[PDB]
């Protein structure tokens, strides 16, 4: 069993914080180490408390670098954190999925396409950088979610490889219009209502689950999950805003185990089963007072199960894919009559005929139609040009261009134009 290699560049870096002396509360020779200069661990949360932002979780590798280099279950609020941060690459790549909400009114699901990198940020911290968001067949309504079978899905995630990507995570939607005059959104998710459901937070821990964060240091080979969970609600502004979680692994082990519940009508709060024996299940909570308050689990705020992850969008954008400003249409919109076909690909091609050919073609939704689409599927020759948007290469990008496959594909639009 084999970790990732960001889990290798990470167990292979010192994840100290060293300082030479400071002016005034340092005793000693300018060679001599003290409190006050010795390095600093990257799980002290005296360092970490005090950033701005203050964070509240180590990094996993911050964490077992901690660990000194049928009985009941406890829960306790964790104190480390699998991802750190998650970057979508620019805003348009989370702009066009909101825009299958802004169509229908319904909420939406998407997959999170990226890669996991160092969170230069904090101490051995991972990020996860967004740069496609698949979005799967699904049937949305104002206030439900649910996932169609998706006859691709692996060979979405086949092609994703061949570009540098894997799946990160999920993304939904929870966004309901306040002022239809301002065009705003009702800010639901807040400190007094609650921000992932004991719903949303089961399917977060079996989606946890199903994707597991390999490491060397666990007899099951498992531990941990980098699968983030991303929520586009309404923020104090009344703004679309995204919000980034994970669940604990305390809480994927009890969905492993199908231990955990929700609750109808209280979605803040989910059950722990009673009997398909169950040891009781605890949580040390926080009341007012600063007493330890010991509490069983039936009911369990899903506060004490949620981890907090920052959700930027970077001063300086990323492109592994372009922006079009009539780009090709998002899979599974044909609902907002908007399809994938060689109709929309002509067109397409004919408003790209001025451009690189490299920043025409590097478009994920494109490239899967490419591979999948059943007039004429590249499902075999898109290797090489999957390689040529991985690596920005324009001359392979170029070669690729002059393909027997292309041409068929050009002299297809040519002759669908042709009939128009
Ligand atoms: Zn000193």
């Amino acid at each position: 069993v084999v970790e990732d290699e960001i889990d290798q560049y990470l167990s292979k870096q010192d994840g100290k914080i060293y300082r030479s002396r400071d002016p005034q509360l340092c005793r000693h020779g300018p060679l001599g180490k003290c409190v006050h200069c010795v390095p600093l661990e990257p799980f002290d949360e005296d360092y970490l408390n005090h950033l701005e932002p203050p964070v509240k979780h180590m990094s996993f590798h911050a964490y077992i670098r901690k660990l000194t280099g049928p009985s009941a279950i406890t829960l306790n609020r964790q104190k480390y954190r699998h991802v750190d941060n998650i970057m979508f690459e620019n805003h348009t790549v989370a702009d066009r999925f909101l825009d299958f909400w802004r169509k229908t009114g319904n909420q939406h699901f998407g997959y999170l396409y990226g890669r996991y990198t160092e969170h230069k940020d904090i101490p051995l911290g991972i990020r996860a950088e967004v740069a496609a968001i698949y979005e799967p067949p699904q049937i949305g309504t104002q206030n439900s979610l649910e996932l169609l079978e998706d006859p691709k899905a692996e060979v979405v995630d086949e092609i994703a490889a061949k570009l540098g990507l894997r799946k990160v995570g999920w993304i939904f939607t929870d966004l309901v219009s306040e002022d239809t005059r301002k065009g705003t959104v009702r800010y639901s998710r807040n400190k007094d209502t609650y921000f992932l459901s004991s719903e949303e937070c089961i399917t977060a821990g079996d989606f946890q689950n199903k994707h597991p964060n390999m490491c060397r240091l666990s007899p099951d080979g498992h531990f941990g999950s980098k699968f983030v969970t991303a929520v586009a609600t309404g923020g104090p502004d009344n703004q679309v805003h995204f919000e980034g979680y994970q669940v604990s692994n305390q809480c994927m082990a009890l969905v492993r185990d199908e231990c955990l519940l929700p609750c109808k009508d209280a979605p803040e709060l989910g059950y722990a089963k009673e009997s398909q024996y169950v040891p009781d299940v605890f949580y040390k909570d926080v009341d007012k007072f600063g007493n330890e308050i010991t509490q069983l689990a039936r009911p369990l705020p899903v506060e004490y199960l949620i981890i907090d992850i920052t959700t930027t969008f970077p001063k300086d954008p990323v492109y592994t894919f372009s922006i079009s400003q009539n780009p090709f249409p998002i899979e599974n919109r044909d609902v907002l009559g908007e399809t994938q076909d060689f109709h929309s690909l002509a067109t397409y091609l004919s408003q790209n005929t001025s451009s690189v050919f490299l920043d025409t073609i590097s478009d994920f939704h494109l490239l899967l139609f490419l591979v999948t689409n059943e007039v004429m599927p590249l499902q075999d020759s898109i290797s090489l040009l999957l390689e040529a948007v991985r690596t920005r290469n324009e001359e392979l990008a170029q070669t690729w261009k002059r393909s027997e496959q292309w041409a068929t594909i050009e002299q297809l639009c040519s002759t669908v134009g042709l009939e128009a």
